[PDB]
């Protein structure tokens, strides 16, 4: 069983698979206790548990790419829409980089699943600007008024905002 297989193939990880599981696991369990323990000293707990989310997947994701041996293309882009909604879409630059990178994301939507059953947002979508805002003025998409907006108000994961940017004001431009 190793760390990005299918729980429902392989339900038991290896025993380095699992030390990485659980290191995840105890990152996550982790700041929810430090959280939940200090709300009275917190102003937005569910921002700060949000916040906290975000760079735990982040780190998954470096972590991921690493492991399968693919270079993160440097103009790539993660962004969290949501608060089901959209939730991680990953905006890269060409077309071609979705073949490297899609196996990436799916590898992590696995390992996502198993963290939820033990017990983050899957990655849904993934694009240029223009396939991304395609499929919403091509009704491609559930609720494309409510996907929209959910990207309008997204957050990012990685600290890349450019394509993400040519997105919204692709989005902006269009009326309804």
């Amino acid at each position: 069983g190793s760390l990005y297989s299918d729980e429902r193939d392989k339900p038991l990880l290896s025993p380095t698979a699992q030390k990485k599981f659980e290191e995840y696991q105890n990152k996550l369990a982790n700041l929810s206790k430090i959280i939940r323990e200090n709300e009275g000293n917190e102003v937005s707990p569910w921002q700060e548990w949000e916040n906290g989310l975000r760079q735990i997947y982040k780190e998954m994701i470096y972590d991921a790419f690493d492991a399968l041996g693919v270079e993160m293309p440097k103009d790539m882009e993660v962004h969290f829409a949501g608060s089901s909604d959209l939730d991680a879409f990953v905006i890269v630059k060409n077309d071609e980089d979705i073949k490297k990178v899609k196996p990436v994301f799916d590898a992590l939507n696995n390992l996502c699943q198993r963290i939820f059953t033990a017990s983050i947002n899957p990655s849904r979508l993934i694009g240029t600007p223009d396939d991304l805002f395609g499929m919403l003025k091509d009704g491609m998409v559930a609720d494309v008024e409510a996907t929209a907006m959910s990207i309008l108000t997204s957050k990012p994961v990685l600290p890349r905002y450019e394509l993400g940017e040519e997105l919204r004001d692709k989005i902006k431009q269009e009326p309804s």
